[PDB]
């Protein structure tokens, strides 16, 4: 076990019973890749911190610093790349997780690694592969052969490490059902939610300005938190109410002047929410503790991350 | 004779003549051309081979590729057994005649810097394009892989791995070649034969559609493809059995034929033998016979070599 734990704040496993298997083992590991981004925001860090669940329950963690494939997405040249997933590692370890950290590239160019994605190439039509893409793939007027070759170079990672668990966001899971369709070793999928964006107009992302980075002033967290999409009575789409539910720590303490309620105890997230659905929660008095907690959780990751200078 | 017109004739598409005759002023200069390993070698790949002894008379170090990557990912079965195919091509291209350097794509199409420029290129090349230029190549198949347009940029990075000044093969490569044209920096002159037309007339010859002569048939084989051919009287356009007189014959030409009927005909060009063939002058059964034993004699030192271990 450890089960609960590790399925906690995840929207699907694939499959529970394979994972209660693995569970049973004293040995079992688990991995994930990112894309290098120039700002690291809220939803790497549910991902990280659903790896720091799996470390503590006894999972030996990799974490891809994905070059290759960030290549193949068109983020830029490979060596501009692989700086900033230099960057990114210090900030998954500012963020409390100790792991192995590779490079795509140091494996995914090997000549039989190559043979292998040629391989697989063969066995993957390219309906499957540009479906699998949908919601990854660079938006792009005249889509490119690299969209197609980025799915089966992740399922030929995956091929490689050779893990227990695969971790990722839901917008990989069809990348990730072609792995179990395709691999002779069936990997248990591990599935995080999908932000969404601040103006609520869809899901947060590193390209479209609209997410809050672990790094971010206290000052700057309190404009975007103050200016994001948080309908009166809304939960469903609210980054706000997401924000609370994957992050805070509860008993949460929402401060309000007298005239509004008062002080508020909320014991847990579904208590907040039925508050907030009910309307006894404004948005406003919402906002502000969202903002402040999260200021706190964010503090010693910005903090590790600056205490240089 | 003039270099340039030895390389032109028989060709379908020069890209381009003003490129060609820049290369043709280099001492040094080379071509290539790559095959997808064949059970069975056929006019189609003598043709093209022919135009590779043409360059190298003309001063071009050749090299072939016996294609056996990009066999594999155009489904053609394992490495082993399309490279074990591909040995056997090997002999039959050098019982042409050809001494050249005989590369396998896989010795080079794996390597690191090798792969990293397929992905470069993966980058600038779009999916229909990629698809586009796979039409006339790609193994039928009711659901398209990712190998299919993985396999027009292997093609292209193969070319700028070899540094050649010239790219021969099939009218069928020629949107590959364009393609390359496009995307690398040096810009490499095509040249393009043409495709035959099937023995029964009806579309391209192909390897796949078993509708060609080998090169290594017997005579009794070849005669009786030949006697069955698409051939309508005075009919030159997709007219195989021309294409082989026109392609294939050595002139001046004489075909045989019975006192009662006209008799022996002396033909010293194609040009007249269609001009003869036009106006129904000459008949398709005494053409056949001609074509028949003129190609049985051209094809027989091939066949000897590669029957010679019996
Ligand atoms: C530019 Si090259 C020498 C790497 C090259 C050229 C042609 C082929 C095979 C051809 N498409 C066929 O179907 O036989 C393969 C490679």
């Amino acid at each position: 076990d450890e089960f609960e734990m590790i399925k906690r704040n995840t929207s699907e496993i694939i499959s529970e019973e394979e994972l209660r298997e693995v569970l049973k083992k004293d040995e079992k590991s688990a991995h994930i890749g990112f894309e290098p981004s120039g700002k690291i925001h809220l939803g790497h860090y549910l991902q990280i911190k659903k790896m720091i669940d799996l470390q503590n329950a006894g999972f030996d963690i990799g974490i891809v610093l994905a070059d290759l494939q960030a290549y193949l997405n068109q983020k830029g040249e490979l060596d501009e790349i692989r700086k900033i997933g230099d960057y990114n590692k210090k900030v998954f370890e500012a963020m409390g997780l100790k792991a192995k950290y590779v490079y795509g590239s140091e494996f995914q160019l090997d000549k039989d690694y190559t043979l292998n994605v040629y391989r697989l190439a063969l066995k993957t039509t390219l309906k499957r592969a540009r479906r699998s893409m949908e919601l990854i793939a660079r938006e792009d007027e005249n889509p490119k052969v690299a969209e197609v070759i980025y799915p089966i170079m992740q399922v030929n990672g995956g091929h490689y490490l050779g893990g227990d668990v695969a971790v990722g966001g839901m917008e990989q899971r069809k990348i990730h059902m072609l792995a179990r369709e395709l691999l002779p070793k069936k990997v248990v999928c591990i599935h995080n939610p999908v932000l969404t964006g601040l103006d609520g107009e869809g899901k947060m992302s590193s390209s479209k300005g609209n997410f809050i980075a672990v790094d971010d002033s206290p000052e700057e967290i309190r404009a975007k938190i103050k200016k994001a999409y948080c309908p009166a009575g809304v939960v469903e789409g609210n980054p706000i109410m997401e924000i609370a539910k994957y992050f805070l720590e509860y008993p949460l303490t929402i401060k309000r002047p007298e005239k509004f309620g008062g002080d508020l105890t909320v014991n847990s997230y579904e208590e907040l929410e039925s508050l907030f659905k009910n309307k006894e929660l404004h948005p406003m008095d919402l906002k502000n503790a969202v903002a402040e907690e999260l200021i706190k959780i964010l503090e010693p990751i910005r903090k590790r991350l600056l205490e240089h200078h």
